[PDB]
């Protein structure tokens, strides 16, 4: 009866150390009046759907259809579009030329 052993698990010394504090607080963004003007976003995403009792799911897609002017009924379903152009044309505009600000000069802030 004789050569055996034993190692065994465990550890050898290893290191951890302590911590040396730490800070991380006030922010802000404050922003201000930006330009105008863009045209630069532009975009669409894949669907598919039949026979459904619901509301809609769509924007503006590739091709050509959209968008009108000639004839004597038209007329007035695009300037009900056309009023609301605007006002969704402003709102674009504040969104792009919002984020010029994170590399621009604007006045105040």
């Amino acid at each position: 009866m004789s050569d055996a052993g034993r190692k065994g698990f465990g550890e050898k010394a290893s290191e951890a150390l302590k911590p040396d504090s730490q800070k991380s607080y006030a922010e802000q963004g404050k922003e201000y009046i930006t330009d105008k003007a863009d045209k630069v976003a532009g975009k669409v995403q894949p669907e598919d759907n039949k026979g459904v009792f619901q509301g809609v799911h769509d924007s503006a897609e590739k091709g050509k259809d959209n968008a009108e002017g000639q004839g004597e009924s038209l007329a007035d379903q695009a300037r009900d579009y056309m009023g609301a152009a605007k006002s969704k044309l402003n709102d674009a505009v504040e969104y792009v030329s919002g984020r010029v600000h994170g590399e621009e000069d604007p006045t105040k802030k």
